[PDB]
């Protein structure tokens, strides 16, 4: 059974070899491939990448922050996830996308419309009816919860490993409170890119052999999504390669 | 160079072998796999499937209908594409998603937010802020136009082959008027399903060897998307296997 992280590394390799030079908002330069998909199992393991050390504490903390509120920075002393509108559009108003996902899983697990979206908030004033940055779809199969993230653009070096962990964490959480087991996290990209100043670091990360994924234990029975605390979570068996500093 | 249709057939096979039984709105029953992606080249060929005869005339005609108007059935004497809100939300009002896609391709081809969405209109009254059925993203790379369709659910037997043709047609059109060449059509599915009464027909279609994809010639220089007519298009070299009647 081949390590799931191999998909990520294969994507890095593919973009390095077959990717096209393309500019972005910062005119900084990237290598880009359009359209990609990776599938990561959540069954008895958690896809926190091991070919470099991923900042798990920031993942967890930023996720909890998104889940409860909140339009005010620093307070987690604009990210790659963008969950400002997950709860609101502030107490008990707008559409609560996350709670609605949870409720649908319980009232109709076969539903094909179990979807939550996130926007880049720089888009909001820019234009009428701005396209989201990320579309998140959940599916239930045989008491298993799976999640697919579609991102219109993914930063492969910095953003992607972090997002894989974020959404897998989200899935574990929702599974936990809906009484399901986590299944797969499917990661789909539009513009999948590597910034030029990340090319050398990533070429080196490619040489590294992934270690077995760790486990994620939830230590307490939680009934509501808003009740989760950082201390409710434990990462067992994370044995990663050293940190790689990617500059941005 | 392996035939692109092989991806579709591989997906059918995979769902038959490894798919899970799941009900739907009609409680009719399907085999489902969650999360799939196929990539079809549009370079000097057009992905009109050959292991059965796809209703090309309906593809073309339904697409043109979506492009100009229109909220009134029969008039193409609710589909699997769902393009009712592509132009409107009626002359010169609401947001014109399609024209905006066209304009962005011309004003900023590197843009990562070149996205159009379609809704199932049965969802519209059902709830506030309904999730779309399909998200369509365009990307430009080296004078090439590529398109990725994300569908929250795809009917593999009937809807999918038709949609592959529809969106590839759309891409050829937009390429033509933006002065680009078609690149790839990437097809991504959430719930990818086969209805149980389609299992036998599809098992038979699996045995068929695809023939080379045909070409799509555009016969006239067209400047605006609204100007395209059915007669502007020609399918050269379509040599498919016989029609398979899938009942629904």
């Amino acid at each position: 059974p081949p390590h799931g992280e191999l998909q990520y590394l294969g994507q890095i390799q593919h973009i390095l070899r077959c990717g096209v030079r393309k500019d972005d908002r910062t005119g900084t330069g990237t290598l880009s491939v359009f359209g990609m998909q990776a599938r990561y199992s959540l069954r008895d393991e958690f896809p926190l990448l091991t070919t470099k050390r991923v900042f798990w504490k920031g993942v967890l903390e930023e996720l909890l922050w998104f889940i409860k509120g909140s339009t005010n920075a620093k307070e987690l002393s604009l990210g790659p996830v963008y969950g400002f509108q997950w709860r609101h559009f502030y107490s008990g108003q707008g559409v609560d996308q996350l709670q609605r996902v949870i409720d649908t899983i319980k009232t109709n697990p076969d539903d094909r419309r179990i979807i939550m979206c996130a926007w880049n908030p720089r888009d909001l004033p820019l234009m009428a009816l701005p396209p989201c940055h990320a579309l998140c779809q959940f599916a239930v199969v045989n008491s298993e919860l799976s999640c697919q993230l579609y991102q219109r653009s993914g930063d492969m070096g910095l953003g992607v490993p972090f997002n894989i962990a974020s959404y897998a964490l989200l899935t574990y959480m929702i599974a936990h409170i809906t009484g399901l087991k986590p299944g797969d996290f499917i990661h789909t990209l539009g513009d999948a890119h590597i910034y030029l100043n990340h090319i050398e670091p990533l070429k080196i990360q490619l040489q590294r052999e992934p270690r077995p994924f760790p486990k994620l234990r939830i230590l307490r029975k939680v009934e509501k999504i808003d009740d989760f605390k950082a201390e409710d979570f434990q990462i067992e068996g994370y044995n990663p390669h050293p940190t790689i500093k990617m500059e941005m």
